[PDB]
């Protein structure tokens, strides 16, 4: 796993790493009305789709191992998109605070804070679009943004627990629209 | 003090951020034998040099202005090329740690740590080249790899301490980097 950091893959005034952009413009384009798209085990490894994500037109391979290769992206990347930092704080605050408003508020105030570089909000911003419209087809594919938020919340904030049920409807909400 | 975080101001396959590769050409190409380079002071203020940090082809500026806004640049990052994290650790080294050799291998195994990004090394780099360049005109700058160490060391580390042995390898490795690009 040799997947360089978020902050390593680009920089402003690009928006997102462009192996993140050629993974989602390619599944978007291929899957977008799949109704078992992001929740199929395909055939591959993880040696396999770490290949894929190492070096040549995406839209080539088949559309689950694309999904997949997206999975492994996030699971690969050497920090997660919200970083442990930012997730142990929301974490910790889990019994005491409640309002989802806040934990939002905490968590952008949180992820763009100065000792971390705006390619993780950056990113999280190109993520959370891709998985809205996705969402905006959900009749067909299927995928709505409580199911997109736990599919995906434990691979942008990288864990497996009862805690975690406040991140993933914070994850929920800024799909369907927020700040 | 609006200077982006080195980690934002580019990425790979760039090598360097584009000011710092502007600055640096720019003081190349007017400053390369000039005996004071570095070591006098030019009539800006801090405001000045860092307006100069946005926007122009930096050619067009007084090359003791540039060598301000040089220094100013390395003040102003956020976190400094060498990140504290480094500093720390390498400060805080034993005596029977006596190997300059020891204390590159640390160096560059604690600022090539997934925590901090590639992007403090390349700069590093960057400047350990610029820094080399000017010691070959030393004939005629009479800049050595330890008097720049002794320069910009303050400007890489960033670090109040005490001076002791341990700084003193801090500098001398820098020299010894310099000299060995």
């Amino acid at each position: 796993s040799t997947l360089p950091d978020l902050a390593e893959q680009f920089a402003p005034p690009d928006v997102a790493p462009p192996l993140l952009i050629k993974l989602v413009e390619a599944i978007e384009k291929k899957g977008l009305e799949c109704s078992t798209l992001y929740r199929t085990q395909s055939s591959s490894n993880p040696a396999e789709l770490r290949q894929l994500l190492d070096c040549l037109d995406l839209e080539m391979f088949d559309v689950h191992v694309l999904a997949d290769a997206f999975k492994r992206y996030l699971l690969d990347l050497p920090n997660p998109v919200i970083p442990v930092a930012v997730s142990s704080e929301l974490i910790s605050l889990a019994p005491e605070v409640q309002s989802s408003e806040e934990y939002i508020q905490l968590l952008k105030k949180l992820i763009r804070s100065p000792s971390i570089p705006h390619q993780y909000w950056l990113t999280l911003q190109y993520l959370l679009k891709h998985f809205f419209k996705l969402s905006q087809t959900s009749s067909k594919n299927l995928l709505n943004a409580r199911v997109l938020s736990e599919l995906f919340s434990p691979l942008l904030f990288r864990f497996p627990s009862e805690n975690t049920e406040h991140l993933i409807k914070i994850i929920e909400i800024l799909i369907s629209t927020k700040w």
